């Protein structure tokens, strides 16, 4: 399977940066969703799913075909809550009809990590609506009841390191697990609409006591009202990804970096760039735009 990127007919880097502009502007509009925190942490876990279906092996999934459209991907229990993101940006595609599935799923996430003052992240667009029948089946997307060594088998597939793996999880200091669509619940830190290194760091200061909640599920508690998953709190029991804890919770500028590099590439995977495609574009946020 080859996937090539082609350029929406005749669009620059002008017409994405509108695209953006919208999204961003509805962010801040819409802020009273799921008890304040705001559309943020949905908008980028939606873009991790919709890419993280991709396989190496034979390239199949990834953002590509923006399936996650079809009732097949869509319904994915695995996806359960992820319909709140979708309709966020059906107002903006409904505006922006030429741009296609993929590049606006995966841009919102892009927007969002900005908007919530994260790194920059380079952004390429070319994505190609596929039909129906190249939807992935359900079953590709990580459990979270489980150890290292799956988390580390599982992200194989989608060939990211253990360095790029432990960048990407620090987006779960975000948002919060919600009982009614994981069977986890509460938020991982008190500064859960701001992209920040605080994962790692309470991971590390945290007194963690392992409880069942109301789903019969296990997970992580604390003292201070914060929650990890089985997989989260994974990673301080392997040497190897504590290590790189250790790194990213006394260096919030190296965890940015690494986080902007791992996450374009989460969202890139499987596709082919031409030569003559243009450059990534680094998009402007509403505050340096004044706007
Ligand atoms: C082993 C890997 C992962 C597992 C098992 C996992 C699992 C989960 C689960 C169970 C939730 C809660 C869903 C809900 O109840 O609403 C969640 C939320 C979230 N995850 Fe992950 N995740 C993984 C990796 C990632 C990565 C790599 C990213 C992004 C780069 C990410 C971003 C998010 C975000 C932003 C939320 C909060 C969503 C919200 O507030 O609505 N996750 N994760």
């Amino acid at each position: 399977l080859v996937h090539v990127a082609s350029v929406e007919k005749g669009r620059s880097y002008e017409d994405f940066q509108k695209v953006y502009n919208a999204i961003a502007l509805k962010l801040r509009e819409d802020d009273e969703y799921d008890n304040y925190i705001g559309y943020g942490p949905v908008l980028v876990r939606l873009a991790w799913h919709i890419s993280g279906t991709w396989d190496k092996h034979d390239n199949t999934g990834g953002s590509y075909g923006g399936t996650y459209r079809f009732k097949k991907e869509f319904n994915d229990p695995s996806n359960a809550g992820l319909q709140n993101g979708f309709k966020f940006l059906e107002p903006i595609h409904k505006e922006f009809p030429w741009i296609s599935s993929g590049d606006l799923f995966s841009l919102g996430g892009v927007t969002a990590v900005q908007e919530m003052q994260g790194p920059k992240i380079p952004w390429r667009c070319g994505r190609v609506d596929t039909p129906e029948d190249t939807t992935p089946d359900n079953g590709r997307l990580p459990d979270a009841d489980k150890d290292a060594g799956y988390v580390r088998t599982f992200f194989q597939r989608l060939n990211m390191n253990d360095r790029e793996v432990v960048a990407l999880m620090g987006a779960h200091a975000l948002g919060k697990t919600h009982l009614k669509n994981s069977g986890y619940e509460g938020p991982g830190g008190a500064a859960n609409n701001v992209f920040t290194n605080e994962f790692y760091l309470n991971l590390l200061n945290e007194d963690w006591k392992l409880e069942k909640n109301d789903a019969n599920n296990e997970q992580w508690d604390s003292k201070s009202g914060y929650m990890m998953l089985p997989t989260d709190y994974s990673l301080i029991q392997d040497p190897k990804y504590l290590s790189i804890v250790k790194e990213y919770a006394n260096d919030q500028d190296k965890f940015f970096k690494d986080f902007s590099k791992a996450f374009e590439k989460l969202l890139e995977n499987g596709i082919t760039f031409p030569k003559d495609a243009p450059s990534p574009f680094i998009f402007k946020t509403l505050e340096e735009q004044g706007l």
